[PDB]
């Protein structure tokens, strides 16, 4: 019962570390994801300047 | 012991599946990671081109 219990006791934390550390990577996701559509879009108009200043140049 | 194997084993199912919700969240963050270091490396290299064509010009 303490096998289970312990295991247990061990399996759900686990878990709940695991829960959270889905949360985390999600939550680093998502802020990631937040973070390459930013780059993504701070890239596009880096690109468009660089366009822009070739065309200038 | 088997409330508890059974807590224990859908502990252990559920940190299965937590772990793949941050192994697929790793994943996703992971292949995120690999796009902010190539988006933001090209913003920086679009940044350092631009920097070259704002020079240049």
């Amino acid at each position: 019962l303490d096998k289970y219990s312990e295991a247990l006791k061990d399996a759900q934390e686990k878990l709940e570390l695991a829960e959270k550390k889905a949360t985390d990577a999600e939550a680093d996701v998502a802020s990631l994801n937040r973070r390459i559509q930013l780059v993504e879009e701070e890239l596009d108009r880096a690109q468009e300047r660089l366009a822009t200043a070739l065309q200038k140049l």
